[PDB]
């Protein structure tokens, strides 16, 4: 709820979460979950109509960022960062899980699942982020 | 060649992300391959360093892996997994994204590519696995 | 969880050389995923100012524990097609244990998630990789 | 030169117990990076039908690599914040070479990037790992 309100402005900040419709769907404790918004411009291949890699990265890094923001009252700079391609994503919204892994006194680490509306797990991985 | 360039910008435009980001090929042979993206507002990740955001660089590592490999392939290809490293913060600017198959086996590949900013400084590097299929 | 999980896997196990050396063992395996130990030696030893343990040793046990879950499932071992592993805390001189768990399971890939924790319950590592079903 | 970099990099190599294990040695080491090699033994291997060498030792191959070329450009040895490994193709008996080189080399931070070979010089593996300047 303070957590809520305080990732919310976070995501908000970014002119390309915006363009994402990106949202705040779920924070406290156990994380983050994020939410986009799908459109014409996510999709890769025309032929499967399959969202881009590169926004499931995106989705990755911001679940992970978002969730360490909650501990650091900040967003934080992604040092690197992987991620596992599971299921194509078709057409359609998606919620990305955050939770933090390890969290040291200049870094921390973050893992992320990536679903689709009916909560297939469609991407995973994990990012590395600086605490300054 | 001409011919690795005109496949390549082809595979490119099929793609309306690919599209939206401007993108284009600027070299394709032998060597791999290179790719530009044109900057745009909505590439902004934090508003007050101006940086464009790290999703943007990650597409960047894996377009150039993905159309590197199907220059060897002839088709574009899925990708299995990525990595990414994030060297330097990129200002506003058009970006460049030089990708090498560095393993290429019969079910599988391997690329690496250097994200480059306009001044050729190094952002951001990084590594996929792709499924040829 | 299981004995037959616990079996199989214990057989698994022992079929290295390398595992062998390292004293591996299976201390949980079931429906859940794999616990691993293996049994500290002076030879694990990178940093001998620390007396760290190298971390090819941790990249060895999240290969190992993601490798040995995914068996449970599949019935036999797997190749890995790569790797990823952070580095959170030094492990210094002490046994290790290994926990693996089965994130993605498709018909011809796999992927697992490891923790690498010393013997009092500290994330010393934690990874994941992606296995081959052939 | 390639002299003073040799002799450091040997010095670095020979402090560890699981480098000695692996017989350790620094083929070449100069500005462009450093060659690593390892003697085989036994105990290295995995799978004993294939005679395959462990996945965790090409993993200490492409750590160590990345290290000891972050290494001569600091001084000293780093440690590793986070590393990825790829698997190309098994790695049968055999002594394995791992070329070690540094990619971005920033204040505080430092990326690497490595390739092991078999003795045929067919890779076998190859990866990158982030180390903090420090320790």
């Amino acid at each position: 709820s303070t957590a809520l309100e305080m990732a919310s402005r976070f995501v908000n900040r970014s002119p390309f979460n915006r363009w994402l419709g990106m949202s705040v769907l779920e924070a406290g404790e156990q994380g983050i979950v994020l939410g986009i918004k799908w459109r014409e411009e996510l999709i890769s291949s025309p032929e499967i109509r399959s969202t881009h890699g590169g926004i499931l990265a995106t989705l990755v890094d911001a679940a992970g960022d978002y969730a360490v923001a909650l501990k650091t009252g900040h967003p934080v700079p992604t040092m690197d960062m992987h991620v596992d391609y599971h299921r194509v994503a078709t057409p359609g919204d998606l919620r990305a899980e955050g939770q933090v892994i390890h969290f040291g006194k200049r870094f921390a680490t973050a893992h992320a699942r990536v679903l689709d509306m009916d909560g297939n797990l469609v991407a995973s991985g994990r990012a590395l982020y600086l605490i300054r």
